[PDB]
């Protein structure tokens, strides 16, 4: 059996891709185990209950954590240094066991983790999670042909559409992190030259011209995206319809059956992620800028974030609106009903769009957001960007002239053509033969080899 150790950046956020990427791998006959932290095993169910389920193997005592007296150079610190240690303690032990590993992929966020492999000489490969756009924009930061004020009123990167300092991510909404944030971004591109590989969530068709570049830069790249279940793409690895590795438990859904009522393509699926907090005054223009559509709509709002809502909102929209707490996102952009997905285009909401070919009313917020929406609209054009004024505020009109040109104006066919293409392509990728695939099996090759 050939082993191999994958270790995510240890956060909720953060370990879905690598999930995914590992239940591709075990479905070709690798040995997985997850490397991850005490707090990522207390909160979610990782242990599947088959021979060939990932391994779990928790690594940390919680002493990593970050403290509240901390910049966030203290935190990394600490982190770095616990986990450092952490896992040379690990791998002490793996690596003198009686099927040791043969590789760790590790998530190209903890750099570090590189120079432990080398230290062991086990192979190894960072995965960079996100767009291979960021690659080319962090990249040309670290190696000082981009600054974080575009020094340039327009950014040509080799190989890239034209960028306005607009379509750059904005890693400034924390503004004592900003330094620290840039510096953490720009080191997953130092250690390159050491990595066997380089692992990247798009597909081919998607990046084409961005790949050939980062291949410039000497490593193998292997694309093996999108990470998004089997069952909404090739289908090809039995039951998978959820991101995790245990038994999937459904929620008491009232969506679907709404949406069941509906006339296909017909309903606006509002969503701006679980993290971003809006200002009232912001919230306040979404909701009445959606009202003044008249289209059927289902807003997905967290509870601390539905406080927030115009006192009277969800009342006055009560033939129209489905104002909830919780969806299954994936079975609601699957659903026939669902015209278009008004997004702010975190990376993970945009591969399922695309895998789902559903077009989007782009309203991105922070960090790679704004790159991921100059795509959407300009290069893949799957949909259009709100336009903001007053300091990014967008008006009720502002959105509502954006979700009527994606879903009724002159480029609302295209849209949904471009749509039904890009979804075609992303099963493509995933499926038997696909660029993804063949990366895939290229690898489990590779590991075969040892």
């Amino acid at each position: 059996d050939t082993h191999i150790l994958v270790f995510p950046f240890p956060s909720q956020g953060a370990i879905n891709p690598l999930l995914q990427l590992s239940k591709r791998l075990i479905a070709k006959g690798i040995k997985v185990s997850l490397v991850t932290t005490l707090h990522v095993s207390n909160h979610l169910q990782l242990q599947g209950a088959y021979s060939n389920s990932v391994k779990i193997e928790v690594i940390s005592d919680g002493s990593e954590d970050r403290l509240e007296t901390d910049t966030m150079r203290q935190t990394l610190d600490r982190f770095r240094q616990k986990m450092t240690k952490n896992l040379e303690d690990f791998l002490q032990k793996a690596m003198v066991s009686s099927n040791p590993p043969k590789f760790i992929l590790y998530a190209s966020t903890m750099p570090w983790v590189l120079e432990v492999a080398k230290e062991f000489g086990l192979d190894r490969a960072p995965f960079y999670t996100q767009s291979c756009a960021l690659n080319s924009i962090n990249y040309h930061v670290l190696h000082g042909q981009l600054k974080l004020p575009p020094e340039t009123p327009t950014i040509s990167l080799p190989s890239m559409p034209l960028l306005r300092p607009s379509d750059l991510p904005a890693y400034d909404f924390d503004p004592a992190s900003t330094d620290t944030i840039i510096d953490l971004l720009t080191s997953q591109y130092s250690n390159i030259q050491d990595a066997n590989l380089l692992f990247c969530n798009t597909f081919d068709k998607l990046e084409g011209e961005i790949i050939q570049w980062m291949e410039t830069l000497g490593r193998p790249v292997k694309t093996v995206g999108p990470t998004v279940p089997s069952a909404y793409l090739d289908k090809r690895v039995e039951n998978d319809k959820h991101y995790g590795l245990s038994l999937f438990k459904p929620n008491e859904d009232v969506c679907l059956k709404w949406l069941d009522s509906k006339p296909s393509g017909s309903v606006l699926y509002v969503s701006y992620g679980s993290l971003v907090e809006m200002g009232e005054e912001q919230l306040k223009e979404l909701a009445l800028g959606i009202k003044e559509t008249g289209k059927f709509f289902l807003w997905v709002v967290r509870d601390t974030e539905a406080e927030k809502l115009p006192p009277n909102f969800v009342e006055s929209v009560a033939e129209k609106g489905l104002v909830v707490s919780w969806c299954s996102q994936l079975e609601v952009l699957a659903h026939p009903s669902v015209g278009c997905f008004f997004t702010h285009c975190g990376w993970n909401s945009t591969l399922e769009a695309l895998c789902l070919g559903v077009p989007v009313v782009a309203f991105p917020q922070w960090a790679d957001q704004v790159t991921n929406a100059k795509f959407l609209e300009d290069v893949w054009k799957v949909g259009k960007r709100v336009k903001r004024n007053e300091q990014r505020l967008a008006s009720k009109e502002e959105v509502r002239s954006c979700i009527w040109e994606v879903m009724e104006g002159e480029r609302a066919s295209e849209f949904k053509s471009n749509s039904m293409e890009w979804k075609k392509w992303a099963k493509e990728a995933v499926d038997e033969g696909g660029s993804s695939d063949k990366n895939i099996e290229e690898f489990v090759a590779m590991l075969k080899q040892t």
